[PDB]
């Protein structure tokens, strides 16, 4: 869990800027490992994000190496070299439909594991999905994540914090209730972003205008060239009624079966 500052080498060039993300190298027992380091320079929030990540073990979720207490509080993670999925797709508009399906299916597998483990992510967006390879996605950014109480299937927040409203379900907005079904709503927005090659959702609209549009039963249109079955799935993720909205087990199954058909049809 606690790492030696002497064994960490930080590169001066910053990956992101929320906080700062730096590429680094950490000397392990024999080999050196490439890492991405979250720097604080708020201290209890980093420790709680570390607390969440240490409990998670899945191929589709970013692996935490440990924490470092030196100049600043640092969260050291295994490096996903290709970066955020939204920026990747913005810069690589030639990515095939079968490939986007493959990646959003990998996110659903990671979320199906988070659901089973009774953790709510609460920041599922394309900017928080990292690419290991063009064919391998991992979920990151557990800063807002919560381990659900054993007797409840939702987390209740106290007062509006720093929230990404465009990705949030109506029960999150109106009742401050976060469940794995509210993460399914964000997964629908993330899917829309993915088939829109990293375009921002609800472009040019204020959070309040997004709320009002959703309350009238309106939803973002079908992205250019997005498969119909995938757009039907987003709409099912955007079911207003929490009870009728599918869970991640159901969403993953639809993605699995559809992806196996696309792979078949290809060759
Ligand atoms: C808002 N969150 C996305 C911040 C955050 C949290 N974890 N985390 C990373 C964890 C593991 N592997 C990574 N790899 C890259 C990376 C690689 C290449 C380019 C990149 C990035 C990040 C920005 N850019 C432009 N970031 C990470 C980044």
């Amino acid at each position: 869990v606690y790492l030696d500052r002497k064994l960490l080498t930080l590169e001066d060039k910053e990956l992101g800027s929320f906080g700062t993300v730096k590429k680094g190298y950490y000397q392990m027992k024999k080999v050196v490992k490439t890492v991405a380091v979250k720097i604080l320079k708020l201290k209890d929030e980093l420790l709680a994000e570390a607390n969440v990540m240490q409990q998670l073990d899945n191929p589709y979720i970013v692996r935490m190496i440990g924490i470092c207490e030196a100049e600043s509080w640092m969260l050291v993670m295994e490096m996903a070299e290709l970066g955020p999925l939204n920026k990747y797709l913005q810069q690589n508009r030639h990515v095939k439909d079968k490939n986007i399906i493959e990646l959003v299916h990998q996110v659903s597998m990671g979320m199906k594991y988070l659901e089973e483990s009774n953790f709510v992510h609460r920041d599922l967006a394309a900017r928080n999905v990292l690419l290991v390879t063009q064919h391998y996605a991992k979920i990151s950014d557990f800063g807002l994540s919560k381990a659900l109480r054993a007797d409840e299937n939702y987390y209740k927040a106290q007062t509006h914090g720093k929230w990404p409203v465009k990705w949030y379900a109506p029960e999150c907005i109106n009742y401050y209730k976060f469940s794995s079904k509210s993460d399914v709503w964000s997964f629908g927005v993330l899917m829309w972003e993915a088939f829109s090659y990293g375009q921002k959702p609800y472009r040019g609209m204020k959070g309040s205008e997004v709320t009002a549009m959703l309350e009238k039963g309106e939803r973002m249109g079908c992205p250019a060239g997005c498969p119909r079955e995938m757009y039907d799935l987003m709409n099912l993720c955007w079911t207003y009624d929490v009870e009728n909205r599918p869970g991640f087990a159901a969403v993953e199954l639809r993605l699995r079966n559809y992806y196996y058909d696309v792979v078949n049809h290809h060759h």
